[PDB]
């Protein structure tokens, strides 16, 4: 059926309607900190933010995005494992309905509470759609939120939530500071990997930052508070939306620290 993060139609189920569920590089993956090799030829990556320009908020059932400008180099991702230029289109969590749970990466076996996706594309392909269908389409920034203190940045996000409670409501996101959301540390882990909600197209170039954020236990209760559903259908709140770590098969994961 129409997929989600249910009993009747959750992870397992989506190999049915996209065979590539089951292919050489999914997304996620457990991080074998022991296993992973540190390589050196990695450069730092280069988050150059200051221009971005956000637009809008949107919750489209099965999280929420916060959108950008990409039709200029306004917020772009470059260094690290990549070659040229990738600009931010969205940004997006992935959360438990408790806080043991609700990363999508885990790190030996560690599940955080929740997982920040700041996804990119690659230009040299001239859009979105066009990127997702080539292996070096998409580079998507993986930060860890672990539960302690309140994490000022975002603050704005959640604050607008309630505007945007059920499945197909949008809002006004202007002037968003997405710098707000990173951690001290740019160290980073890297594979290259999916998509990993449908259509789970195997074009991302995946880099996980070492350093969790912090984010305080009523900062993620507000996640916790939107509805999958749509306005006037049965609430069912938007939680646990994590696919769950898949086989690494013959990938190998690289460090940029030591
Ligand atoms: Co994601």
């Amino acid at each position: 059926h129409h997929w989600g993060y249910g009993k009747h139609n959750g992870p397992e189920h989506w190999h049915k309607d996209f065979p590539i569920a089951k292919g050489e590089r999914q997304s996620p993956v457990d991080i074998d900190t022991h296993t992973a090799k540190y390589d050196p030829s990695l450069k730092p990556l280069s988050v150059s933010y200051d221009q971005a320009t956000s637009l809008r908020i949107l919750n489209n059932g099965h999280a929420f995005n916060v959108e950008f400008d990409d039709s200029q180099d306004k917020a772009v991702l470059k260094g690290g494992p990549l070659d040229g230029t990738y600009r931010l289109i969205q940004f997006h969590f992935h959360w438990g309905s408790l806080d043991g749970q609700g990363s999508e990466h885990t790190v030996d076996k560690k599940k955080y509470a929740a997982e920040l996706h700041l996804v990119h594309w690659n230009t040299k392909y001239g859009d979105f759609g066009k990127a997702v269908q080539q292996p070096d389409g998409l580079a998507v920034l993986g930060i860890f939120l672990k539960v302690g203190s309140a994490k000022p940045g975002l603050q704005k996000v959640v604050d607008v939530l309630d505007s945007i409670k059920t499945k197909g409501k949008s809002a006004d996101f202007t002037n968003f500071d997405p710098r707000g959301l990173l951690p001290e540390s740019l160290d980073y882990w890297t594979y290259p990997g999916s998509l990993t909600t449908p259509p789970l197209l195997e074009c991302v170039t995946w880099i996980v930052l070492k350093e969790p954020i912090s984010v305080s236990s009523e900062q993620v209760l507000k996640f916790r508070k939107l509805n999958f559903n749509g306005e006037g259908e049965p609430e069912e709140l938007m939680v646990d939306n994590w696919r769950p770590a898949q086989p690494l098969k013959n990938r190998q994961i690289k460090a940029s620290f030591k």
